């Protein structure tokens, strides 16, 4: 959906549901549970667009625009206005489409579950990090779609409940040690400084600005303004695909592909240490997510009582990212050696795969007799659990719930 957009990459499901492993013979879906980031959104801040528009107007007045740069003003003005019409930090039309597709595929993959929910009039729970905003709108996209395609589900979907410890832990007391670490840990601070100071950023930044402005205009800027304006333009280019329903502004005209690749690698390195697996031997960035992993188990274990058909949770990237690191999900299984800083060559973690827009984890719970199995989807790709968890049969992506409990340390056996 985009090459260098890191955590702003629009969502796409990573597997076709027709190719999931089929449920083992005799097993039927009895419960499902989800945690999803909000869908594609506008940027949270507009000051970068304004910095660029102010520099553009100055260069225009000085006759210091390139040929392509003549159209930068009108393009950025249009893009800014479309962002403001949606609202900063708000869901876009593409975000709505993303969540609708997720709801469609949930229903298509678990038809027997939704049939059972309707026979038994079983409620569907909705849980949010916050009462209003992009998280609440994301939930409504999903639940409205369930009710549009299957109208009998609409009365069963409960009014949302807010649970900030479960779905907003980086901002609650659960995140106090984490926030203190980011603010005060010297190894962390020195590592971030090394990333910000990597040789190459100045060249990538001047390359970006020279698409719009004559070289002399760029050399006349103070170097701090150069890096700030280039960062702002890279960021606006990176999130433009989120606004695909609202327009196509061809912002790549102004960000050379190699420079976008460079800035993406810097953003991913910063995020790896701030939010992701971080340093070998430390769980400071992700222990706080244990409440959410716990809740996946708690809801699955409660499925034997059958009082809930599904549990749908909506949150931010900063909750999904540490959950993936805590569970050692693919891409999040390699912490960094303190003696070798993260790079794309030495680590598989990427914002685009760990935390795209609408990043989501789902567990489907299947039953035969008294046996309960779990199948896990990550960005809608069916994935194994960490390797000390043993599948139901060799090569299976289905796992006994009691085996998952054991391999995650919740029970002895």
């Amino acid at each position: 959906t985009a090459q260098y957009s890191t955590s702003k990459t629009p969502y796409s499901p990573q597997q076709d549901i027709r190719t999931y492993q089929p449920p083992p013979p005799g097993f039927t879906a009895v419960f499902t549970e989800l945690v999803s980031r909000h869908g594609s959104r506008t940027p949270t801040k507009i000051d970068g667009a304004d910095l660029l528009l102010q520099l553009w107007a100055k260069a225009r007045d000085e006759s210091e625009l390139t040929s392509a740069g003549q159209d930068f003003g009108p393009t950025m003005e249009s893009y800014r206005a479309a962002i403001q019409k949606v609202g900063l930090g708000q869901e876009t039309g593409r975000g709505r489409q993303e969540l609708q597709g997720m709801a469609d595929r949930m229903q298509r993959r678990l038809p027997e579950l939704f049939e059972k929910i309707k026979k038994d009039a079983t409620p569907i729970a909705v849980v949010l990090s916050q009462q209003t905003g992009r998280i609440a709108d994301t939930a409504k996209f999903f639940t409205a779609r369930l009710g549009a395609t299957d109208p009998a589900l609409a009365p069963l979907i409960q009014q949302p409940v807010v649970d900030q410890d479960l779905l907003y832990f980086h901002k609650t007391e659960r995140g106090k040690a984490y926030r203190d670490y980011l603010e005060n840990d010297q190894r962390y601070q020195e590592t971030v400084k090394r990333i910000k100071n990597r040789d190459g950023t100045r060249e990538a930044a001047t390359d970006i600005l020279k698409t719009i402005f004559t070289p002399a205009f760029v050399e006349r800027m103070e170097p701090s303004a150069v890096t700030k304006a280039a960062q702002a333009l890279y960021d606006l280019d990176a999130i433009a695909p989120d606004l695909s329903v609202e327009g196509n502004w061809h912002l790549d005209r102004f960000v050379p592909r190699h420079a976008a690749a460079w800035f993406a690698s810097i953003d991913d390195a910063k995020s790896f240490y701030k939010k992701g697996p971080g340093f070998e031997g430390s769980d400071i960035t992700f222990a706080m997510a244990s409440i959410l992993l716990d809740d996946f188990f708690k809801q699955a274990e409660a499925a034997r009582a059958g009082k809930l058909g599904a549990d749908l949770r909506f949150t931010h990237a900063e909750e999904i990212i540490p959950l993936a690191a805590l569970m050692q999900l693919p891409g999040s299984e390699k912490q960094a050696d303190p003696d070798e800083d993260y790079t794309y060559a030495n680590n598989p973690w990427r914002g685009a795969s760990v935390s795209p827009m609408a990043a989501n984890l789902q567990w489907d719970i299947y039953r035969n007799g008294t046996t309960y199995l779990v199948r896990m989807l990550y960005q809608e790709k069916e994935i194994p659990f960490k390797p000390d968890c043993t599948p139901f049969t060799p090569g299976s992506h289905y796992y006994r719930l009691d085996e998952l409990s054991r391999c995650f340390g919740r029970t002895a056996r």
